[PDB]
């Protein structure tokens, strides 16, 4: 146990810890949820430090001795090697200044601790002076988030676009299945359970096309700001210096924004974001519905698909196969549709030159992103990849079905129509089987116009 | 034509019109929806403005002279004789100030011309000086929004309760109707389509009673208050007697809050409301939700329930008929939550001593109560009453189930119950029938265990 | 009076009304709002039935005869003659059929009407034989809302553009008006009125551009669709003529979607339009709550700004005005905010081939973007042109705030800039007054330091 | 290294693990946020399983030497020694049953590693058979809940009943200090801050009722509902003890629903919960944005009270103190709008005999109490308990405001007062210097009229 010193008092910090009083005091203040900031913002606030000090070393403002220490601790953040010590809650009052101090205080320890010097010491290696030179929080924060969110963004597009595929697979897997169409819920005309499946495939396209875009807006960071944008005393050489090295080590194309107040108030940018995902889950969920009812049964329900089985069925009730995955897919709708709203409040609470609501915008920003990569990833590999079809079932439906005299229609006329219509209405006879018996077409030519292909594509009518 | 003026300018206004010169600047400030106050909203100014002229009266603060025709002219606002005069859109600026000016303006207006004198002439009798007597903005709005609100939960109770026990008419109508429980979509046990209808009967009467406690923080109003609720240079004896005719004019028993002002600033009553709304709204739209899949059909679908077509029918298509009164109260449903979303957002917005954002609070919360009146009356006349049950279909459904296993397990032990499950699945035979040919329990033995009301109630093995 | 017959029965029609039954059934179905639709919305039935009637004359569907009037009737329903005869409430069942129906009887109504014949007469051109020929609900009302949401979103565009442009003219008026900068409400360091103007600028500069963005995929309709997607019996003559139409009638650049299945169930442009609504109106919103704050006053407030009166005084109280402009501003966005989740709600509702929910996701989304181009206009015209800067009273903040210190730093060390800074604050002192004092600095030398541009730019300070 | 197989195969489980491959099974299908469920219900799941253990004994269907083992296995559960077996992810698909099982799994090890056996001899104790006995997913982990939900509302109810009794020690300190009270942000009339404090103490009070109405509707429990409410096999003396059992060991009046399959079916009661959370949020945002504008300076803000400060500010910018605890409060109010929406969206799926999106909204309810519990007793202790006041300043507002007039207005009549608060507005005189310069008022006789209790009480013309 060792003894850091505050504006409130002495604090006894764990030898082995690397942050320091101003990030237990913050842990004192907002025990709110419990949470740690995700692993991908630690390593960002690794990315944001190890540029900064790189820039001041190269402008002159700090000690070249000292800042090759910071540079080797920061990077140890960056390959994730100290995530335990980043402690504060992502829910916290100060607008990141805790999160920013965290990553101050640990890098300003290991540094000390890389030179052989006592942690603590801050004389020889100050969180505030050396780590966090040249930076606000309003700088810092921000753009730690920005490269965060990007990262995560590139995750999410590309399992977006696997999943995307895997649809399309499907969709041409069942290229030839015939079933009933469904609008009220009500059946209507026949349509191929593939077509069914391209219009996911898609919907899904289009959203990782709006998920994409959102992207150009996140490129511009407020890096050089200060305190509320005006840039008051920086130096406009470490401001290109700093962005160039955030775009170098981070992988983005970053740009230095063209009106540095404008970045450091608004937050356009997050609700951007959050408005793609959403719009995004909305498709999902809806998706996730139909397979719902698509696989439900087996005996008193529509049972057109099979899911795989991922959960061990009731060993005395055979049938019973819940559709556990796309449930779980609904479920990350939901949270997306939550997280959104508080994104929304959290963005149009800003004041002047700082919204100091992002804590809880960006924590929410975070888990939409990443709980919609993983139920992707997990609802591909474990259910999408396996559906199978009841082919027997769809094509019984379509063959049983009123709807089917919309097909035959213009080859009879409309007044032959309605009485096979109503007579196959009341007697429940197959309309096939009718056609046959008045001789209003043979055999042969119901087979043309009966075929899958012909009922469900434009074509010879009137 | 006639001619008022105003601190920005000279405006002419027609003849026949009853507003004056604030109310045109407040249509021209906002012209945003281009609705107009709810008459309910319109109604409870009259009786506002007619309690104050009484009590000035009486106090002796108002000539009594032109006060009785004060009286005379709310009474026909009350009556509904001048809503084509209420011109200012709901979605305004100024607190509510313009709605509470255009009732000011069209009782000065009216009174002048019951009394022989010129519309206009606001020497003899003024808008502000007379029929604003002792009231300010923010006590006059929100008590005539307290009244209007109150009145309008009165009629949605009274439908609510209507409507409730229609459900549990339909509920004892189903009461021996057997069928397919569903959790996950999937097939489960038996229940009876009257256990159901119970279910929907219940959560409705549960919301009946969480919308009518809502009234009771409503009953507290804070005229009197003020600029601010400090009651500065307000008369405690106005404040009782305004009070008392506004309770026994309004037919509500309304309150003097202890505390004007929190009541002036605070809108808690409010959002209270709202929230009780929302709730219901979420069970109805599960119910409709519910209804539209048993609607489902004719072929490819549940087809448990049949409702009574309201949409006319194709003579290519008979058979299909859309659930358009469940529909529409699914997005009656969609409506409430967005309104109550609008209301949270302008309730949070408040700032000191008042809540600017009131009139689109208010707007909302006397849209979403009117809305649900008028869904929950159409829904209950021209669906609810006409439901039938397809009792044969339903009970083939639970003769071909595997559920039905759960009851014939205790009487036949986990194993064999559980191979005849799995080979009823398989094989496509009833669970009856394989009862019988593996000669494991008599026809007459399985016609007393499957017993309707014995399958879908507590009770031990034998 | 007049007599059609409709499946529930004999019903007198006005001789006067152009609708029929169908459309009365539908006001006794979905007695919801009061509401009726969009003037833009009818608008644009008339161009979807002008350019079916062209269409289908040409393939040789259609009989010239009758074609001819029904185009011209759909003219006047085009230039606004008819919009008194649409009295369908927006929120209804039927998803749209029944205000598909309401402009097909009304153009067949008017078409009877110009060849000779009697209203009602069906039976020489009917509302769904010719009028809705070759069309389904599931093709035309859709079609028909993307014309119309991108009129009203051409519109938008423009308003937000001239808004925009204004608070740049704003922006270039202040940029010489110093005064103190918040975060946290908290004094912070100098900005230029000018910098926070442009602040604004910049970000509803990134609204109309995501706004503009949202069009794409509205032009892509699909028309020739049928009931689910398949174009079952469709002409593909038919569908590239009306489509051509369509696009020359509309003044829009549509296209034929290249999956009609996917054009007909999903419902993901709509929520993108709303996204981006939602996005702009929470800049707004905030611009609108930093106004109100800035205009606050003006002896117990920030007084930095004065707004236009656009209400009258109270001569007992001047110096009061209630910034009701920007008031309005918050408002429509909480509408819009509430607008956005209902349409989330009802997007996510879809089941298989149509998502019924269209009528209430449709109103909420015209509804938005009219309510956004009407606050726009009124706000542009009747505050934000007419905005003054009080520039001495600013001047004053700036030169007895702490932040000051963050200028002179530099010029005279860390030591003494912040034994400076305690003593001002303790004291009440100005900073100026204590550089003197100790001659840390001369007048001469301050005045250059304290340069309004040099505090507010990015620079070395030596 | 146990190996457990699955009918997806072999599994190695850690020798010291308590879980089973079931609950491995839903961490493969469902890693979506890498949360545990909440201690809470933990515990609450461990009291379930001990209750109906119990009942399951006394009944004489569970065998007494098994049981005794399992009972004190679950005791352990309750008393949160095996918290960190509990594995899976609060959002998952399935219902709750991975929830329901990892409880299983954890008690039958324990059970089986007490009574001297291997673990993972289920052979011995069954998790399905033994440990979850008479009960199925749809009743037990839902009984689960309510008991949670329950225990951490009364937490809740009491932190909040602390605050508020805060609040009213504030209000009381603050009794006598003079301000000017704002309506638009615009000064308007003399307000104490005390009258403020209590407003805010007293919507307190009334949130603290409506959250605690809440529990009423949780009371009923399903315990006993089987699969889908009938109860089918129950023993109706074993849902009775399991009830007493499940109150007495959790403290609250628990009852068994009247209408089992309603129970099952309907989430009303935690909508209804959620509802109550969020207009208490709403209520808790308005008043820390107050605090926050109050808190606004030190120099160009209002600066009418002082916060403790929380975080350690810059050295060379002294009087900057951040309102750290009040933002806090903001962002938690945010995250419970949100939470709220998610729970009306997962309520609103529900389907048939079970709402299977329960588990994402649980998880949200409990995080939204949580969190709340959380900020309200940090923001007591460091922030409403050492809240000072700026007396002189807002005495000041109050000397040189214009609304200071109001008072003045009836001892010299409107026309006089008009002519005084002119000057006022013109000169800068102070209302008061006025009145002496013109000798409208003695000295003396401003003293009575211009006294802080009177400015702002009910009090007449003379
Ligand atoms: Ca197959
Ligand atoms: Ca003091």
């Amino acid at each position: 146990v060792r003894i850091e010193k505050d504006f409130l008092g002495e604090k006894e910090i764990p030898k082995d810890a690397y942050y320091g009083v101003q990030t237990i005091r913050a842990t004192e203040n907002f025990p709110i949820t419990g949470y740690r900031i995700h692993p991908e913002l630690i390593k960002s606030l690794g990315i944001v430090k190890k540029s900064a000090a790189l820039a001041n070393m190269e402008v002159g403002l700090l000690d070249k001795e000292v800042g090759q220490y910071i540079v080797k601790a920061a990077d140890e953040v960056i390959e994730g090697k100290w995530n335990d010590q980043f402690i504060v809650d992502p829910i916290q009052g100060g607008a990141g200044t805790s999160i920013n101090m965290n990553a101050n205080e640990v890098i300003a320890n290991r540094a000390l601790e890389l030179m052989g010097e006592e942690k603590g010491n801050y004389s020889k290696i100050s969180p505030n002076s050396h780590v966090n030179m040249s930076q606000s929080t309003n700088d810092a924060f921000p753009t730690a988030t920005h490269i965060a969110v990007l990262s995560l963004l590139n995750q999410l597009i590309e399992t977006t676009k696997y999943m995307q595929q895997e649809f399309m697979k499907k969709a041409d897997e069942f290229a030839g299945v015939i079933k009933m169409g469904r609008t009220h819920l009500q059946d209507a005309v026949p349509i191929l359970l593939g077509q069914e499946f391209e219009a996911y495939a898609r919907v899904i396209a289009r959203d990782i096309e709006r998920i994409a875009n959102t992207r150009n807006n996140l490129y511009d960071i407020n890096m050089g700001a200060t305190a509320v944008g005006t840039g008051l005393n920086a130096d406009p050489e470490y401001i290109s210096i700093v962005t160039e090295h955030l775009a170098k080590f981070s992988g983005h194309p970053l740009r230095s924004a063209q009106h540095l107040v404008d970045a450091t108030q608004n937050t356009d940018c997050y609700t951007e974001v959050s408005s793609a995902l959403k719009v995004c889950m909305i498709n999902m969920s809806k998706i996730a519905n139909d397979l719902r009812l698509m696989a439900s049964g087996p005996r008193a329900g529509l049972s057109e698909i099979v899911l795989p089985a991922r959960q061990p069925g009731s060993s005395i009730m055979p049938g019973k196969v819940n559709p556990v995955m796309p449930e779980v897919m609904n479920q990350v709708a939901f949270q997306v549709f939550g997280n959104d709203l508080t994104i929304t409040s959290a963005s149009e609470a800003g004041q002047f030159e700082l919204n100091v609501m992002e804590p809880v915008l960006f924590f929410n920003l975070i888990q939409s992103i990443s709980i919609m990569t993983n139920v992707f990833k997990s609802f591909t590999e474990n259910c999408l990849k396996g559906i199978k079809a009841n082919e027997e079932r769809m094509k019984e439906y379509v063959e049983k079905s009123i709807g089917i005299i919309t097909a035959i229609n213009p080859h009879v006329g409309y007044e032959t129509a309605a009485k096979l219509a109503r007579e196959a209405y009341l007697t429940g006879e197959s309309i096939r089987e009718l056609c046959i018996k008045y001789g209003v077409l043979t055999e042969e030519q119901l087979n043309e116009i009966l075929n899958p292909y012909e009922m469900i594509h434009p074509g010879i009518a009137g």
